[PDB]
């Protein structure tokens, strides 16, 4: 029997069903936009189950004993079955609201309101936008803008890699004993992102050191010419703090980066200026929450929600990136590995690459 939770089930890359979730995925992004939280909540989670799916769905019979899936992603799936094509998703992506959105949202600094704003104004390209002499734009928009061919590029696995080296060089001059642990889509077996996220942590440094890595690390790649965007949030981390009730928001320190990686030090099967702009999140974590900061920004945000919400409606626990706090013992459960956080959960073990939920 398959469960309603993406946390008990295995989601591999290997999709069967992408005529039918590309079409829910378009849905619940279009409801996301429209502020339909509720809606968007069940095309996502519908989208979830079929991605989980060992066979493609050729008949209605095939949805039966399937969760999450409501009488309106039947009809979807239906119309799938019938014409090849879903009329509802075809509507969103000829919609100038929904396209408008896709499009402003592309650009690094560009969110729900700005995109909102632009729209009401008339715009509907980002030539008109760029050029526009009345219009304002954040330090993180002017980045977006100008590095926008190569963030809107997929980065792939010889370029995530190269990433990857950069940032162990820089954390392990200031940081030797570092653990450094290329998260997000990447480590769930993806070819491709849209940028490149990393776990660091250290078992013997002060709260001090831990603090001033990213600011050390950053510096050193600014004074290297290789810094084109950088935003540093400091940790809003409470140590005894009880696990988020909420989509858990992460409160350790981290920062959202664009590099300069010369193409030198990509070694892949394959040309322009020689480097590439790459968006990367760096997320610096103490060492006793490494566990939990792992499985939470491993992903993917489906396979997160359902954790949080096993976690709480089956086991009476508080999960979080930060910790595990179990109500009925009143304690916090603490975890070496991703592996030890399933078993406190009373789950099956997920590998990253079976999280693709
Ligand atoms: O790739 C997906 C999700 C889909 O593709 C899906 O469910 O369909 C998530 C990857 C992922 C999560 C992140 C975050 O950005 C993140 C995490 C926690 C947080 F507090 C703030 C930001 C980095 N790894
Ligand atoms: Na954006």
């Amino acid at each position: 029997k398959i469960s309603q939770y993406a946390c008990q089930r295995r989601t591999t890359l290997n999709n069967y069903n992408q005529l039918f979730t590309d079409a829910l995925d378009i849905l619940a992004e279009n409801d996301e936009l429209r502020e339909n939280e509720g809606s968007c909540l069940a095309f996502m989670r519908a989208s979830s189950v079929l991605k989980s799916l060992p066979f493609p769905i050729t008949s209605m019979k095939d949805t039966e004993g399937i969760p999450c899936l409501g009488d309106k992603v039947k009809s979807i799936i239906e119309g799938i079955i019938e014409d090849g094509e879903s009329s509802e998703a075809k509507a969103v992506l000829n919609d100038e609201r929904y396209k408008s959105f896709k499009l402003f949202t592309s650009v690094f600094g560009v969110g729900l309101k700005t995109a909102e704003k632009w729209f009401r104004m008339g715009f509907r390209t980002l030539s008109k936008i760029q050029s526009d002499k009345s219009l304002r734009f954040t330090q993180m928009q002017k980045a977006g803008f100008l590095y926008y061919e190569d963030l809107v590029s997929c980065v792939n696995r010889p370029e995530a890699e190269a990433v990857s080296m950069l940032v162990k060089e820089a954390v392990v001059t200031f940081l030797p004993d570092a653990l450094v642990t290329m998260t997000g889509g990447f480590r769930r077996g993806k070819m491709t992102g849209h940028d490149v996220d990393f776990l660091i942590t250290s078992p013997e440094a002060t709260e001090d050191e831990e603090q001033q890595l990213l600011h050390k690390v950053t510096d050193f790649w600014k004074q290297q010419g290789l810094l084109l965007y950088c935003d540093i949030l400091e940790s809003t981390f409470e140590k005894f703090k009880q696990p988020s009730r909420k989509d858990a928001a992460d409160h350790f320190q981290k920062c959202f980066l664009i590099l300069k990686l010369d193409h030198g030090r990509v070694h892949s099967e394959k040309e322009g200026k020689g480097w590439k702009a790459i968006r990367v999140d760096l997320v610096m974590c103490p060492y006793d929450r490494r566990a939990f900061a792992l499985l939470g920004w491993t992903g993917s945000r489906q396979f997160e929600r359902d954790l949080r919400r096993y976690a709480t409606h089956e086991r009476k626990m508080m999960l979080d990136n930060h910790a595990l706090y179990d109500r009925t013992k009143r304690v916090f459960l603490e975890a070496e590995s991703e592996e030890e956080i399933f078993a406190h959960l009373g789950l099956d073990y997920i590998e990253p690459w079976e999280r693709n939920a």
